[PDB]
């Protein structure tokens, strides 16, 4: 009964070990596009990934993380709602058992097939661990995935998954360019929220891009061949690793675009 995504240990149970699950700033949320308001105070968003240094890909039993060298300002996120510089540490996805579900955020209640999270920490706090003690410690860039044409910049990820099928397996994953996971437009919504997995800490400025990326059915089908379980254990396919939308409470979602 470690946390997970089963009927016995999924999102409806997390509050028992992580009472912040019922907090005032939880994520994800439904993005009501008609209520979100353009904010002229937002500065231009800068996604600066040209010098990124990927290192490894890990099946952590809940998703797979592509990890980056964050020992210095190499891949960073600035501008928009953010004060200062946020350094890329890892990205991962959430996805469904079927194309009709998988995203964490929803857009006018619409669920996408998957959602990419590029996770960054505020460099003024020195390390990720200190950043998650702060109300402005993290910035997560969220990108929706729909199923259509293949995303060429995702294929290297897809093709390594057979080598990290089970929990605890990792593989080298150097020289991966995360620019290849972005859509064309950087239009976004933003709001203050939390990590979407335990420990559910309320440290995140969410920046959710409006434009989805398209991936092929074959690409997302390979996500669904991963396992939540470790090697040797009964196979439990890694699917439906998403938390549903949580109450908006006393928050407003701002839009970068008129
Ligand atoms: O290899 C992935 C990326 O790594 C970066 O460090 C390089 O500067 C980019 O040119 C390259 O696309
Ligand atoms: O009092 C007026 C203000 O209300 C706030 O809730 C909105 O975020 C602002 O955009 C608006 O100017
Ligand atoms: O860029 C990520 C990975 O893509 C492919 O798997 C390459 O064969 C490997 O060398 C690289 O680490
Ligand atoms: N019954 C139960 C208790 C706690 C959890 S947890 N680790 O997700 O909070 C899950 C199920
Ligand atoms: N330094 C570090 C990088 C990535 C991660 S991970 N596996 O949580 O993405 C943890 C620590
Ligand atoms: N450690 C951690 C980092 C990011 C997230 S998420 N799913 O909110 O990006 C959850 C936990
Ligand atoms: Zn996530």
């Amino acid at each position: 009964h470690h946390w997970g995504y089963g009927k016995h240990n999924g999102p409806e149970h997390w509050h028992k070990d992580f009472p912040i699950a019922k907090g005032e700033r939880q994520s994800p949320v439904d993005i009501d596009t008609h209520t979100a308001k353009y904010d002229p105070s937002l500065k231009p968003l800068s996604v600066s990934y040209d010098q990124a240094t990927s290192l490894r890909i890990l099946n952590n039993g809940h998703a797979f993380n592509v990890e980056f060298d964050d020992s210095q300002d190499k891949a960073v996120l600035k501008g928009g709602p953010l004060d200062g510089t946020y350094r890329l540490i890892q990205f991962h996805f959430h996805w469904g058992s079927l194309d009709g579900q998988g995203s964490e955020h929803t857009v006018d209640k619409k669920k996408y097939a998957a959602e990419l999270h590029l996770v960054h920490w505020n460099t003024k706090y020195g390390d990720f661990g200190k950043a998650v003690q702060q109300p402005d410690g993290l910035a997560v860039l969220g990108i929706f995935l729909k199923v259509g044409s293949a995303k060429p910049g995702l294929q290297k990820v897809v093709d390594v998954l057979d080598s990290i099928k089970t929990k605890g397996k990792s593989a080298d994953f150097t020289n991966f360019d995360p620019r290849g996971l972005l859509p064309e437009s950087l239009d976004y919504w933003t709001y203050p929220g939390s990590l979407t997995t335990p420990p559910l800490l309320e440290c995140v400025t969410w920046i959710v891009l409006k434009e989805p990326i398209s991936v092929s059915s074959e690409q997302v089908l390979k996500f669904r061949k991963l396992n939540f379980n470790g090697e040797g254990e009964p196979e439990e396919l890694m699917v439906d690793n998403w938390r549903p939308a949580q109450p908006l409470k006393n928050r407003q979602i701002k839009a970068s675009f008129k």
